[PDB]
């Protein structure tokens, strides 16, 4: 099963969740050096969770689970796109842009949201 390879994931995914959370309070409170720390842990965290989830959507076709892999492969969708906008939303905090940056975090909290109750739904299935 790929149980094991989920939850180690999940709690990286769980740690994306939180740091999201505190980075835009910061923002919004206006500690923007705070931001730039948030932003690297985050980058790190994406890049950690890619390379996991990718892992589990190989494992579950070795292992032949077709209930699996549709589901990795829908987690996947939305965790790239919410890579995709957190990388976007660096290059505008990276450039001084308050609007492009505080859109992409609009955008970013509604995607890590769905993604967030897609891993609930996928825990339950495993």
């Amino acid at each position: 099963s790929v149980k094991s390879e989920y939850a180690e994931a999940a709690a990286v995914g769980q740690e994306a969740v939180a740091v999201f959370n505190t980075m835009k309070a910061a923002f919004q409170n206006g500690d923007k050096e705070a931001v730039a720390q948030y932003l690297a842990r985050l980058a790190s965290l994406y890049t950690r969770h890619e390379e996991l989830l990718n892992r589990i959507l190989e494992k579950a076709r070795r292992e032949g689970n077709k209930e699996a892999v549709t589901l990795m492969n829908e987690f996947t969708a939305t965790f790239q796109t919410g890579k995709s906008i957190f990388n976007a939303m660096v290059a505008a905090f990276k450039n001084g842009d308050d609007d492009s940056f505080e859109s992409y975090l609009q955008a970013l909290e509604k995607v890590t949201a769905k993604g967030e109750t897609l891993a609930d739904q996928i825990a339950k299935a495993l």
